[PDB]
């Protein structure tokens, strides 16, 4: 099942990310969850948002909000929930939410599923468009759900996420 | 796998809903395989119908025609078939197939995914419009499939709902 | 073509809405031209946000903001961009934009098209959570867009929004 | 605009069709507005049907109903609204409905737009499931909608198909 | 699991068809890991193609290329990725790509789930239209992707492709 | 009507495309007709491939294949078929067809519609996954088209397809 997918073939450059949210989609959130390994409906969003990329997480990883780490992936066509894509890091936004620290990394599909995000080596060849939609949706979209919220400390480069891999693999692997 | 899903977290009144179909959908009849926990077309629908809210069942019960108790969810965007939501149950339509008697409950996303449907208390408060299109769908949806039938017996309350959830989980424990 | 709809059948309770932007739709906002009558590109949204309703105007109207006052069309499912509802205003987005008062309507499919409806027959029928994700999208798309933004004033009742349709078909008329 | 089409270019075997509904398409009806070419929501259905084709009409024709003869037209992939399709008709269901006699028109995409239907030579040659799916849309999809209704006669041949076109098109052109 | 699904009720002639990728969808390969029974993307492809049928595999089975032996499934609508059919084969498109010979069976709805496809015996009976669109897919798709290719050998009848699911069972029983 | 939109607020630098086909489209062409401004399907397309970007035209405008200058525009979200965008040139595709020559003009969304494509400046800066697949596209589509085939020439810049706009514009200006 989705519980026994690897973190990555060699992390933390080449890493599987588990999707639980395609992009271009309804905004409603699913999470996988970890006793049964099925999507479950996590929330309905109450604003007018949309995950801007697939997201997901890295399987054998946690967050300080207790989650897997989480990882938006750009993709030329929405991936399918459930579905699992091999990527590499480029780039990280830093925040927190109410549950605690809570990175999303970005990462793109892998040289051997694509070519096209190659020319992507680190967090500045990532559309300035696409970041500032990325952290203004994560700024905003619980803005109507009573105690939880977001603060974003800012975008952060390659070498930032994965380092922020390999901490989460070790929490994991620790506790 | 979706096979170890709970019925509920506080049956009858929070339950799991495992989705099928999901709302505004292509007319395929999709059913969880209880061997491999795989979704496997059950029918190519032979009426231009299509099922008015997401679609599936609860885990571990068991109706009288051989299979888990359906479920009918509605939502504000269609659910993942595969996908588990929460939720809490309104009202059932009674009605038999060729299989047996074969209730369809509605259930409401929980409050913990949603604030939209906590007015939902009964099955008076579900839209009249939604109660018809939903017996008219089960009434008709088999008209060109010989040998398959459906009688409605007709609409009842959120109390009588809870009451088949209990029956039909004690029919599984049972045999 | 579009440009020669009537404003409704009879102002300011029924009226015909010209839509713009189907509900549930892509990041892109079209507006009517009202030289040629064809629906151009009026901007790729830069907010992951979607209108939460079908949105598009009253012809032969005039907000301050120079265009024809807008409206929001609650349906079942998403209309098709140029197509034109009749409908009944139930209440009003008091708000301003850089461009000028520019109030959002909020009218339901008339009676006639569908019963669905009916019960909405003033602003306390709404659903509060749409009414509040409403107000949130206009305040929060533009939030990317230098130079763009938005005031909201608040919601008001039916009474006032066919003030406005009047008040908007009259500066049409005069100028 | 639309109201400009002709009927076709060589009727009744050479006809062109606007389409008002895709196939595959949302429970909403639309009508093209004689008046100003537009497309009109007529009804959202209250059923949870869909039209079994792309649903529309022959322009410059006119039955009992009072509107253009209706034609359902087969394609690969749904028809944009407002579009229209070069046909050659092979089939008609003979019906009524509340508003007059109403025939249902089959008529394939022209020989210079596709190959694929080149072998439909007549109503035999169409699939027996499509056949009777189409005949079961007619007769349920106003189930919900008081005083609506309809009256099937049943399936007759291409020259049939034919003579209506031609009847369809004096009415129109005589009154 | 998907990893657990029969090959067929009773092979050649019944079949289950695991689906990876839908009919009329986007250009994503995706392929069902042995290891886990997850999804993965294998490609996105860099032409401008899909695939012309539902497509996957014969669980229990592999071909030369190996991998389970590919199947594509055409139906109304199209499939579920993860989803299972039961099939009947009707014909095979043999070819090779760089991987081993790699045939493409293709095998339709079993006629318990649909009475569409029943007329459908051999491989005559499927729209040369289709059969050609499906040759010319294999042949192009991977054009852009160097060091990969194909060369088509050609279709041939039920029989034939039953014998390719008899020998394909046999080589992943047997190594 | 889409036939008095203009060719340009200021050719050729400053464009107004009409589209045809959006992206991400099923495999069906549509032409605006020159007489009644009205959508018609050209061919329902017989490979299995899809417009690369969306595809349409500069109005008053002719190429020697007959019909007004060919437009490919790449937008985040596919447009609407008949709907109009503002956009600049940024190269071009070279080629004929068995129409005539037959030139496919790459231009992007304005700066006043988004900033998106601000960093195209040049033929240079398309993608080389985009501009081979577009190439691809063109050589292959009309490959079960019997009399219907293209030849490629090759990419050229901004320059160049400016020069191609003029040239379009004085042709249809001058007979
Ligand atoms: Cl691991
Ligand atoms: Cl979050
Ligand atoms: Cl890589
Ligand atoms: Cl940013
Ligand atoms: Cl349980
Ligand atoms: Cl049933
Ligand atoms: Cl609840
Ligand atoms: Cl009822
Ligand atoms: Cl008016
Ligand atoms: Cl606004
Ligand atoms: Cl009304
Ligand atoms: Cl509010
Ligand atoms: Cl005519
Ligand atoms: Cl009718
Ligand atoms: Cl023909
Ligand atoms: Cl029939
Ligand atoms: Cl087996
Ligand atoms: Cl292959
Ligand atoms: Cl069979
Ligand atoms: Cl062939
Ligand atoms: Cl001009
Ligand atoms: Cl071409
Ligand atoms: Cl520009
Ligand atoms: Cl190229
Ligand atoms: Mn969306
Ligand atoms: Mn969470
Ligand atoms: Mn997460
Ligand atoms: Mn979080
Ligand atoms: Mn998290
Ligand atoms: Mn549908
Ligand atoms: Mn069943
Ligand atoms: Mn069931
Ligand atoms: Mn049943
Ligand atoms: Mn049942
Ligand atoms: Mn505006
Ligand atoms: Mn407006
Ligand atoms: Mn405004
Ligand atoms: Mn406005
Ligand atoms: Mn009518
Ligand atoms: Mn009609
Ligand atoms: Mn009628
Ligand atoms: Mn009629
Ligand atoms: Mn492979
Ligand atoms: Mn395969
Ligand atoms: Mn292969
Ligand atoms: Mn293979
Ligand atoms: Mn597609
Ligand atoms: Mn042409
Ligand atoms: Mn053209
Ligand atoms: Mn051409
Ligand atoms: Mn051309
Ligand atoms: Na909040
Ligand atoms: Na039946
Ligand atoms: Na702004
Ligand atoms: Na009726
Ligand atoms: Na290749
Ligand atoms: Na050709």
């Amino acid at each position: 099942s989705l519980l026994n997918v690897p973190a990555g073939k060699d992390l933390p450059e080449d890493i599987y990310v588990v999707i639980e949210i395609p992009a271009n989609a309804d905004p409603i959130k699913y999470e996988i969850d970890k006793e049964s390994g099925a999507l479950f409906v996590d929330q309905f969003m109450s604003t007018a948002m949309f995950y801007p990329c697939n997201y997901g997480y890295i399987n054998h990883t946690l967050s300080l909000d207790g989650d897997p780490v989480d990882v938006l992936v750009p993709t030329p066509y929405p991936l399918q929930p459930g579905s699992v894509t091999r990527c590499r890091p480029v780039g990280v936004l830093k925040m927190t939410d109410e549950a605690g620290e809570d990175a999303k990394l970005v990462a793109v599909p892998h040289s051997k599923l694509s070519k096209e995000y190659d020319h992507i080596k680190d967090v500045n060849d990532l559309p300035e468009l696409l970041k500032a939609q990325i952290a203004h949706f994560f700024e905003h979209y619980k803005d109507l759900e009573k105690g939880k919220w977001v603060k974003v400390e800012g975008w952060e480069n390659a070498e930032a996420a994965k380092a922020e891999i390999v901490a989460s693999f070790e929490r994991a692997k620790n506790k």
